[PDB]
């Protein structure tokens, strides 16, 4: 506690929202995309920890703060390692006080 704001850890973070894919990837996820997570997500796993944008007041319905939350895609990727396909992305409120994760499900 040296400053006001702090991050979450690259490890740290993707943990957590990785938990949070596997409980909540559920009804709120489109059938046939639940299927093929479940079939390919092993060989084909992809979990990358991007930042905040300004294009957020668009898809989830509200502005967000850049720079001030974590932004977390789970899709699928292949064997060169990249992130085109996207399932579900979450969004982990950095701070600590108050803890708003809202991840999207199929756009």
């Amino acid at each position: 506690m040296t400053t006001e704001i702090k991050k979450l850890d690259p490890d740290t973070a993707i943990d957590i929202a990785y938990d949070i894919f596997l409980e909540m990837a559920g009804e709120n996820l489109d059938p046939a995309d639940i299927l093929l997570f479940n079939l390919q997500f092993e060989e084909r796993g992809g979990v990358e920890f991007v930042e905040t944008a300004d294009d957020w007041e668009e898809e989830i319905g509200v502005l967000i703060d850049p720079e001030e939350y974590a932004e977390v895609w789970v899709g699928l990727v292949n064997e060169q390692d990249e992130m085109d396909d996207v399932f579900a992305k979450f969004l982990i409120s950095h701070r600590e006080e108050d803890r708003e994760f809202h991840v999207i499900w199929k756009k």
